[PDB]
């Protein structure tokens, strides 16, 4: 019912001795929200300042208390009391104060349901406006990654409200300096060191943030400490991912007995630079450069011919034989029927037209300096239906490059493991019809390269290593907008190599449709769980009208076994047989479905399926059924 749950503390008095606090409480619609039971002051605290403990230390939230003694005003405001308030007596109005406010998830009496809402808003001691504060990071930056308004571990979905409890005088008194949280943060993404009670290496974390400051340390005009990531070196936080350090002792570093010092040498500058500089040296390279592609039918062979202009950054031709030293890799793949590929992952069209700098035998530099390849394997165009009547090519390339500067290509057997010695750039892809008539594309509305984005970075070099050259996906294969305007960088591409009869084996599910949700239901499921939303927009359930048959299963000789095409979308995480799906296969079948069984069943049945007679999937709920 409630969509949203937005509070606000309105009033702070501290007239009688402790503080009154009153919060006000809407909905989405910016309406009161009466008859809150579960609204609770999680901690009081207030800000002992920056050095205040020692020269170069961080300023610390002390703990004042909490309270979950509040009288209901019946007009969307509650007011809060503290039976016990600072029973440490440390109270000091000369300090920022600060209240952490949260109301668990559940159902108001006439039934409403109203979900999780946290914040936390900061005062001066008498209940104004604060003087100073400690704003480094907002909860914003965490939702790029983990779901938002679920439990990020424990506890709460907001960082405000982990900051709140994992202080420094929390981490003091426990004798355990770790679970601070400016230490824990770090330590819970980096690889350096296990933690928790069970010994966890981060592994999956550490491959995803890879140390990388500003996914979660964004400057901004909002957060007034947000540069405190480089200004306010301490061996405390220092320490998370440098974990072989002993100060004390004076082992792999200088002895430093407190925190006095360490901005004298490690400069802000300095600190800010180094641990940013390989991916903004990266980013730099991968926009020195852009490619734009055509591809051209022969009428008479039936044959593709695909062209690559470099450009600069200004968009300007730049003649490949003057960087071809430079080219590690330029890779060219080609299939057929873009909304249902028809050529296999075994009769996709690909080459290398260049490897290290040099020029397969079968593409040429012409002339004007353009890349030419045409391809050999058979595109079988007009033989399965209007939709083969158009070619798709992907075009991946990378450049050699060393400390942040492009490099000559100085051996030609490279294999492209080291990926610290060149830079995927960006891909591009381009269309072409047999008859001459526009050519048909793939939908593009329901996932789009701005989600993977959100987790991977925009420059993420996909498939980069010994098999790729690294494909970078951008605008400049993006063929159609959004109801914005945006310019949608789709993963249409990627169906060239991950076509419905899979990729390199029958047992991968290597369908674009399916490889996806495997990769991520079984190594990302500790951040997604079951949030479509982390990758979709909309389902377009549409688009499975102009699907065949899903390879879903190898047999026993290793041929391809193959469903019918929803099936086999909802089974790559609901396996037929398993605790994870109700219906049998004979059920299933009984709807219309094939279940691995031939390709030619399959097929002929892909239109048969009577599943959204009863399901209606949406991105908000994908389990509703009539
Ligand atoms: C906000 C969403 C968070 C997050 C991300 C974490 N916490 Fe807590 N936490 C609390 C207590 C009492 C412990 C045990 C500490 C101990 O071992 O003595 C923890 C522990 C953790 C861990 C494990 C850290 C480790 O190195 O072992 C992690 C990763 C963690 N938390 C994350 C108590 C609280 C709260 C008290 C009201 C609050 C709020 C949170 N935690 C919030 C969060
Ligand atoms: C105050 C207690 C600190 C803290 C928290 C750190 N330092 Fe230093 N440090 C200095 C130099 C010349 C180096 C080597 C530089 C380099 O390797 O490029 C370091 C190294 C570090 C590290 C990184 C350790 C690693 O090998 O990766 C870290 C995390 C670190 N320091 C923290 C020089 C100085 C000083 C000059 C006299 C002073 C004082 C400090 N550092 C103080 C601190
Ligand atoms: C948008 C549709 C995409 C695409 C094309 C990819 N991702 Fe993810 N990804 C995430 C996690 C936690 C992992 C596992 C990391 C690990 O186990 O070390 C992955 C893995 C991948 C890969 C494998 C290569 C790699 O870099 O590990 C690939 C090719 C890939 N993904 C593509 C996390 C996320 C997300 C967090 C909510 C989001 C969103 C995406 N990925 C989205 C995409
Ligand atoms: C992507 C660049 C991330 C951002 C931004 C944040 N987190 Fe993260 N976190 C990420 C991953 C891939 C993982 C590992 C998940 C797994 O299955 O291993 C984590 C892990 C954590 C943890 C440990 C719990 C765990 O599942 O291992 C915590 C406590 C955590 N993350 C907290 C957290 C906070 C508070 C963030 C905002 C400051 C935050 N993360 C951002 C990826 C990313
Ligand atoms: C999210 C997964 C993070 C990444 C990646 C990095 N940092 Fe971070 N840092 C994060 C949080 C949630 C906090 C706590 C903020 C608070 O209000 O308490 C911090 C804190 C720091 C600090 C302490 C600043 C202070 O005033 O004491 C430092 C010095 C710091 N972080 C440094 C740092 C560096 C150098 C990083 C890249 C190697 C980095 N952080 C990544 C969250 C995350
Ligand atoms: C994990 C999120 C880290 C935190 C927290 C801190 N550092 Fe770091 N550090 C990290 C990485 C991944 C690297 C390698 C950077 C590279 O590309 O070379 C470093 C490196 C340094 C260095 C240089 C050491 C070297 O190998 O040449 C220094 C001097 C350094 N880091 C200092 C430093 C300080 C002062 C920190 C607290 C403010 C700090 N690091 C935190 C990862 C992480
Ligand atoms: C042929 C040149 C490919 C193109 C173009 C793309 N991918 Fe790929 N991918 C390819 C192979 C041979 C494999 C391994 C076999 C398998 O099916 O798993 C993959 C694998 C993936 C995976 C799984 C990764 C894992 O660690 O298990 C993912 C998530 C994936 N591929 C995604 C993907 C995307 C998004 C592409 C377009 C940018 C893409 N691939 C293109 C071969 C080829
Ligand atoms: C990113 C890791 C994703 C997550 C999380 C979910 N899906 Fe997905 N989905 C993803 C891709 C790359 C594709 C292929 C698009 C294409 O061009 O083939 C899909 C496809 C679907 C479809 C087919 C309809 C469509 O919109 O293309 C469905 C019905 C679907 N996905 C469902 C679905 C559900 C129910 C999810 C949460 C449990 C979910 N997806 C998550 C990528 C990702
Ligand atoms: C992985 C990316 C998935 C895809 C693809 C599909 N579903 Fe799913 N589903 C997924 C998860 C993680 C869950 C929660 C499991 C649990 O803990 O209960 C579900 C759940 C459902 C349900 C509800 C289960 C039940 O109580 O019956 C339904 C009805 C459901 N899923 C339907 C469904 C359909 C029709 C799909 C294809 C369009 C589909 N799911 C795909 C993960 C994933
Ligand atoms: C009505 C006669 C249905 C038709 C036709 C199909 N499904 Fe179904 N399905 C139905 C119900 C009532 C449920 C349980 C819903 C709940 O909330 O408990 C399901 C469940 C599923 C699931 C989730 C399975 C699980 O998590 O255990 C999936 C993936 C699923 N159904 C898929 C599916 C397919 C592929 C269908 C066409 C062949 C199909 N369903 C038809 C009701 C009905
Ligand atoms: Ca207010
Ligand atoms: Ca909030
Ligand atoms: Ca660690
Ligand atoms: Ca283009
Ligand atoms: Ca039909």
């Amino acid at each position: 019912s409630i969509q949203t749950l937005n509070l606000d503390i309105t009033k702070v008095s501290y007239e009688n001795g402790a503080p009154m606090v009153t919060v006000f409480a809407t909905n989405e619609a910016d309406m009161p929200v009466i008859g809150l039971a579960n609204l609770e002051i999680k901690k009081a605290l207030q800000l002992i300042p920056e050095g205040a403990t020692g020269p170069g230390n961080s300023a610390n939230w002390q703990g004042l208390g909490s309270s979950k003694s509040y009288v209901d005003n019946k007009n969307g405001s509650y007011t809060f009391k503290f039976d016990a308030f600072d029973s440490n007596k440390v109270f000091n109005a000369q300090l920022t104060q600060r209240f952490n406010v949260v109301s668990a998830a559940g159902k108001l009496a006439d039934g409403t349901t109203v979900p999780v809402a946290e914040m936390v808003e900061d005062f001066d001691g008498q209940g104004n406006a604060p003087q100073y504060t400690k704003n480094i990071v907002s909860h914003e930056v965490c939702a790029s990654c983990h779901v938002e308004g679920e439990k990020i571990y424990h506890q709460a979905t907001e960082v405000e409200t982990c900051i709140s409890c994992h202080t420094q005088e929390f981490a003091d008194g426990r004798g355990k300096p770790h679970v601070a949280f400016s230490h824990l943060i770090h330590n819970v993404h980096n690889a350096n060191k296990a933690w928790g009670k069970d010994n966890k290496i981060p592994t999956v974390a550490q491959n995803i943030v890879q140390d990388n400051c500003q996914v979660c340390h964004v400057e901004s005009d909002m957060l007034t400490e947000a540069k405190n990531w480089s200004r306010i070196p301490t061996m405390e936080v220092c320490s998370s991912c440098h974990v072989d350090i002993d100060f004390a002792a004076g082992k792999g570093h200088s002895q430093q007995l407190d925190n006095s010092n360490c901005i004298a040498c490690h400069n802000s500058d300095w600190t800010a630079e180094l641990h940013t500089a390989k991916t903004t040296a990266t980013k730099n390279l991968i926009n020195q450069y852009g490619i734009e592609t055509t591809s051209t039918i022969n009428t008479e062979t039936k044959a593709a011919t695909i062209s690559v202009q470099v450009v600069d950054a200004n968009g300007t031709a730049v003649d490949l034989k003057t960087i071809l030293p430079k080219v590690q890799r330029l890779e060219i793949i080609t299939n057929v029927g873009p909304n249902n590929a028809t050529l296999g992952y075994s009769g996709k069209d690909s080459i290398f037209a260049i490897k290290n700098g040099a020029l397969d035998p079968k593409a040429t530099i012409n002339d004007a300096g353009k890349l030419v390849y045409t391809t050999t394997k058979d595109l079988k165009l007009g033989q399965n239906g209007a939709d083969s009547d158009t070619a798709f090519s992907f075009v991946g390339w990378s450049m050699c490059s060393s400390e942040g500067k492009f490099v000559d290509c100085a051996d030609p057997a490279f294999d492209g493991v080291d990926v610290t010695k060149y830079t995927g750039m960006k891909a591009d892809l381009a269309f072409a019809t047999l008859s001459g008539k526009a050519p048909s594309t793939r939908h593009v509305d329901s996932v789009n390269m701005t989600a993977c984005a959100n987790c991977h970075t925009a420059e993420f070099e996909i498939h980069k290593g010994k098999q790729h050259a690294g494909f970078v996906m951008t605008e400049q294969l993006s063929h159609t907008q959004d109801a914005n305007g945006k310019a949608i960088v789709g993963l249409d591409a990627c169906v060239t190599c991950h076509t419905p009869d899979g990729t390199y084996s029958f047992a991968n599910r290597g369908a674009l449709e399916l490889k996806l949700h495997k990769k991520h239901v079984e190594d990302a499921y500790g951040l997604i769980g079951g949030n479509c939303a982390s990758c979709h927009s909309d389902f377009n359930l549409e688009s499975f009208k102009k699907k065949g048959a899903l390879n879903t299963a190898a047999a026993a000789d290793k041929t391809g076994l193959y469903s019918t095409p929803i099936t086999a979308t909802c089974t790559t995480c609901h396996t037929v047989g398993s605790q994870y799906m109700v219906h049998t296969k004979e059920t299933l079948e009984s709807f219309g479905a094939v279940v691995d069984g031939t390709k030619d069943d399959a097929t002929s049945a892909a239109q048969s399926e009577t599943c959204f007679y009863c399901h209606t999937p949406t991105v908000a709920d994908h389990t509703k059924v009539k």
